C-alpha cells in the first residue's frame, strides 16, 4: 500500500515496522502526516494519520524505537537541514516536538544512531557548519556551487539523555571514524558498530566501534574478504553476535545487492546468498524481525542522484537469516 520512497526511517519494537517520510521521484516529499505500519508476522500494512507538532516532511531523518516510543531527530525538509527532536508515543497519535537541554548537534541529515540504556548516541552526518564543538567537520566543496549555504561532513558522537532529555558530548578516546555521512550503524551490547559511509570521494570499506560505556573508539580489521566500501547501505543487529548488511552504493555508483553477516566473536564477514540479487536497494531501510528476520523496505534499485531516472520502490524484501 504505501507509495514508493527513499530516505525514509524504518524502526520496529520486532513485530510491527513504523515507516514515516522520504522523497520519491514524480524530490516531492512524502505526506510528513502519515505513519505507515507493517505487520512483520502478517505481512499487512496499515496506515495512519497522525497529529500533534508533526514533523515536516523529510529525507534522511534518523529515527529509533524504544518501548514503542519513536523517536526523530534531524533530516532534510524542503528549506534544508534541522536539529529539532521529535516524539511520537506509539503505546489517536500525537507527535511531539521536544525542546532539549544543552547544545544540540548540528543540523544534518543521513547520520546514524545507537541506543544505550536512557542515551540516545548519534554519530556523523551531513549539514551545515555547527553553529558553535568536539569532533571535526569537513566541507563538502561541491555544496558551495550547489546550494545558499554550503555543508559538510562530521564525526560528531552526541548524546541526548532521555532521562532530562539533556544534549550532550561525551569524552572518547581511541580514533574516531573520518567524518561522514550516509554510513550504517548497529547496537550489540555496549558497543555501537559503524560500517562505510560517504566522505570526500571514497564511499568506504571500514568497520569502527564505540564502546558506549568507557567511550574508547576502536577500529575493526576482519581477516580474509570483506564487503565493498559503500554508503546508503543498511546494518541491522539480528543476534547478539551477528550483523547484517544489505544494499548500498559503491564509490563507483554501482547499485548493490549484495549481503553479509559480519560476526562479532569471530571477527569475520560471512557473504550471505539470498533471492534479491537483481534487486539493488540504497537507501533503503532495514529492521529485524523477533523471528530471525530482516524487513529492507523503500530504496531506490539505480543511482538516485539521476532522480529523472531514479527507481524507488515500495517492495519487502525478507531476508531469512
Ligand atoms: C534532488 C535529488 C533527488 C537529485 C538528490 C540530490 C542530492 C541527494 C544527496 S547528494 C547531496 C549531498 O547531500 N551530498 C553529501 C553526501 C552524500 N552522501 C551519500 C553518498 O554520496 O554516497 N553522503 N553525504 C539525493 C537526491
Amino acid at each position: 500500500c504505501p507509495a514508493e520512497r527513499s530516505g525514509h526511517v524504518a524502526v520496529s519494537d520486532g513485530r510491527h515496522m513504523f515507516v514515516w517520510g522520504g522523497y520519491k521521484s514524480n524530490d516531492f516529499y512524502l505526506p510528513r502526516e502519515e505513519l505507515w505500519i507493517y505487520n512483520m508476522e502478517t505481512g499487512r500494512w496499515k496506515k495512519i494519520n497522525t497529529e500533534g507538532d508533526v514533523p515536516p516532511s523529510m529525507s534522511g531523518s534518523c529515527a529509533v524505537c524504544v518501548d514503542r516510543v519513536l523517536y526523530l531527530f534531524g533530516g532534510h525538509h524542503s528549506r534544508g537541514n534541522t536539529n529539532k527532536f521529535y516524539m511520537l508515543d506509539s503505546r489517536v497519535l500525537q507527535w511531539e516536538r521536544i525542546d532539549c537541554q544543552g547544545i544540540p548537534p548540528s543540523s544534518k541529515d543521513k547520520l546514524g544512531v545507537w541506543v544505550y540504556k536512557n542515551k540516545l548516541i548519534f554519530f556523523g552526518g551531513y549539514g551545515y557548519l555547527p553553529e558553535d564543538v568536539l569532533g571535526t567537520f569537513e566541507f563538502d566543496e561541491t555544496s558551495f556551487w550547489n546550494s545558499s549555504h554550503p555543508r559538510g561532513w562530521n564525526d560528531h558522537v552526541h548524546i541526548l539523555d532521555t532521562e532530562t532529555f539533556t544534549w550532550s558530548q561525551p569524552i572518547t578516546t581511541g580514533k574516531a571514524p573520518s567524518p561522514r555521512a550516509a554510513h550504517a550503524c548497529a547496537t550489540v551490547g555496549n558497543r555501537g558498530f559503524v560500517f562505510g559511509g560517504r566522505y570526500r570521494d571514497a564511499r568506504m570499506n571500514d568497520l569502527h566501534y564505540l564502546n558506549l560505556d568507557t567511550w574508547e573508539w576502536n577500529e575493526l580489521i576482519p581477516q580474509g574478504i570483506c564487503p565493498v566500501g559503500r554508503s546508503w547501505h543498511s546494518l541491522t543487529p539480528v543476534s547478539s553476535d551477528h550483523l547484517f548488511l544489505f544494499g548500498g552504493f559503491t564509490t563507483d555508483k554501482q547499485p548493490l545487492s549484495d549481503a553479509w553477516t559480519y560476526c562479532i566473536s569471530k571477527n569475520e564477514w560471512i557473504q550471505f546468498n539470498h533471492p534479491y540479487t537483481e534487486k539493488p536497494r540504497l537507501w533503503h531501510t532495514a529492521c529485524a524481525s523477533d523471528e530471525g528476520e530482516v524487513i529492507v523496505f523503500g530504496g531506490c534499485a539505480n543511482n538516485l542522484l539521476v532522480h529523472h531516472r531514479a527507481a524507488h520502490s515500495n517492495e519487502i524484501l525478507i531476508f531469512s537469516v
